[PDB]
C-alpha cells in the first residue's frame, strides 16, 4: 500500500511502443501488482541511458514527489523499476497525447470539447501551483487523453525533440532571457498550449528560427488569432503573453474564464458543423 511501488520485472510487460522523446521510450503495457490479481493497463517509460546507484537516488527523490501528485487532471507516478535502464510506470492514458488527438480528430472536435480541455488543463496547473511545482514544459504534447472528455498533464520539464533548442516557442520571455521559471511562466506556456488546441495542433511561430523568438517577442509580436477563435478567447491568450509576468492571469482566473465560455461554447469558438463536461446553458 506504499504511495510509490518499487516494481520487479516479473510484475509487468511491455505490449506496444507508443513514442520516444529526449529522455526515454514509452510503451503501453500491463501490470499485475505484486500480491494482487488485477491487470492494470499502464504506460511504461524506459530511460534512454543506464544509470548508476548515485543517479538513481536523484531519480527516486523526484519519483516520490511525482507519486504524490494527486489531482484528476495530472498523471500520478505509480511505480518505478530500478533496472539498469530505469522504468517509470503510470496508468495508461489510452487515447495518447492531446497534440496528436487534435491533429487526428480535427474534423470531429467541437467547441465544447476544446473549451473543456482548456478548463481541465487550467485545473491541473492550478493544482501544481498549489503544490509549488513549476512544470516548465507545458505544451499539448505533454497533455494526455484518458477519454475524449478527460485530459491530464504529464512530463514536467527537465532541461517532438526538434521543439527543444529548451522549448523556446512555448517559453515566457523571462525564461528565454534569464532561465527564470515560475507559475506565471507556466501561464505563458498555457496560452501557447491553448493556441495549439485552437489551431488543431499547428506549429507556433512557424517560419521563425528559435534563436529569433526573444527578439520578436520584445518587438511585441505574438501568435496570431486562430480562425475558429472569437476575439474574446484570443484576448485571454494575449493576456497570458504579457511581458510583465505578474500581470498575466493566474490559473485560478483561467479556470473561471474558460468555465464560463464552456457554458456557451459555440459563442466563443466557431467551427463549421458545430451548430449553436461542464453543462451548456
Ligand atoms: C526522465 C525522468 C527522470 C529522469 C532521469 C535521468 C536522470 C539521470 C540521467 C543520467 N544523466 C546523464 C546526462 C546528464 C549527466 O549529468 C544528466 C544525468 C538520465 C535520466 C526521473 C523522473 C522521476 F520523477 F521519476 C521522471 C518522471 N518523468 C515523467 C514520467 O515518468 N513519465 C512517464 N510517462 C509514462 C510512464 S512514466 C513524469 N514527470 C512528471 N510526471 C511524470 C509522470 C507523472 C507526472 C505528472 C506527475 N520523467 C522522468
Amino acid at each position: 500500500q506504499a504511495l510509490l511501488r518499487i516494481l520487479k520485472e516479473t510484475e509487468f510487460k511491455k505490449i506496444k511502443v507508443l513514442g520516444s522523446g529526449a529522455f526515454g521510450t514509452v510503451y503501453k503495457g500491463l501490470w499485475i501488482p505484486e500480491g494482487e490479481k488485477v491487470k492494470i493497463p499502464v504506460a511504461i517509460k524506459e530511460l534512454r541511458e543506464a544509470t548508476s546507484p548515485k543517479a538513481n537516488k536523484e531519480i527516486l527523490d523526484e519519483a516520490y514527489v511525482m507519486a504524490s501528485v494527486d489531482n484528476p487532471h495530472v498523471c500520478r507516478l505509480l511505480g518505478i523499476c530500478l533496472t539498469s535502464t530505469v522504468q517509470l510506470i503510470t496508468q495508461l492514458m489510452p487515447f495518447g497525447c492531446l497534440l496528436d488527438y487534435v491533429r487526428e480528430h480535427k474534423d470531429n472536435i467541437g467547441s465544447q470539447y476544446l473549451l473543456n480541455w482548456c478548463v481541465q488543463i487550467a485545473k491541473g496547473m492550478n493544482y501544481l501551483e498549489d503544490r509549488r511545482l513549476v512544470h516548465r514544459d507545458l505544451a499539448a504534447r505533454n497533455v494526455l487523453v484518458k477519454t475524449p472528455q478527460h485530459v491530464k498533464i504529464t512530463d514536467f520539464g527537465r532541461a517532438e525533440e526538434k521543439e527543444y533548442h529548451v522549448p523556446i516557442k512555448w517559453m515566457a520571455l523571462e525564461s528565454i532571457l534569464h532561465r527564470i521559471y515560475t507559475h506565471q511562466s507556466d501561464v505563458w506556456s498555457y496560452g501557447v498550449t491553448v493556441w495549439e488546441l485552437m489551431t488543431f495542433g499547428s506549429k507556433p511561430y512557424d517560419g521563425i528560427p528559435a534563436s529569433e523568438i526573444s527578439s520578436i517577442l520584445e518587438k511585441g509580436e505574438r501568435l496570431p488569432q486562430p480562425p475558429i477563435c472569437t476575439i474574446d478567447v484570443y484576448m485571454i491568450m494575449r493576456k497570458c503573453w504579457m511581458i510583465d509576468a505578474d500581470s498575466r492571469p493566474k490559473f485560478r482566473e483561467l479556470i473561471i474564464e474558460f468555465s464560463k465560455m464552456a457554458r456557451d461554447p459555440q459563442r466563443y469558438l466557431v467551427i463549421q458543423g458545430d451548430e449553436r463536461l461542464i453543462p451548456q446553458q
